[PDB]
């Protein structure tokens, strides 16, 4: 929905979208890393090439894996996007623009913490 659903008028780890049910569809490829814990959610990382595949930024709204992650592989970024999705209270946020492609927004933010 890029209609105006994140505002960029707010304090440092609030409240960001209008409800996204239920976004799941494609997400292009994935593997199997160990745990790293974080605030909400963990730090994903598709330790598989040395240039980078995916920054993850595992959102308040997220089921991280513990050992999955090799089933089907072409789009299974398990669980939806549902309700609010927050922000933890110590990354900063900056800077928004749209891109073509479909029905959807690409976004960027700088995570200071």
């Amino acid at each position: 929905l890029a209609a105006w659903v994140e505002k960029e008028a707010y304090k440092p780890g609030e409240i960001l979208a209008e409800l996204p049910e239920p976004y799941l569809f494609r997400a292009e490829e994935e593997g199997v890393v160990e745990l790293k814990e974080l605030e909400e959610g963990a730090f994903l990382v598709l330790r598989r090439e040395d240039e980078p595949v995916a920054t993850y930024f595992l959102p308040v709204g997220m089921t991280p894996l513990v050992v999955h992650g090799e089933i089907v592989e072409k789009g299974q970024p398990l669980a939806e996007a549902k309700g609010l999705l927050r922000m933890p209270r110590q990354v900063r946020a900056a800077q928004v623009e749209a891109e073509e492609e479909g029905e959807t927004v690409y976004l960027t933010l700088f995570l200071e913490w």
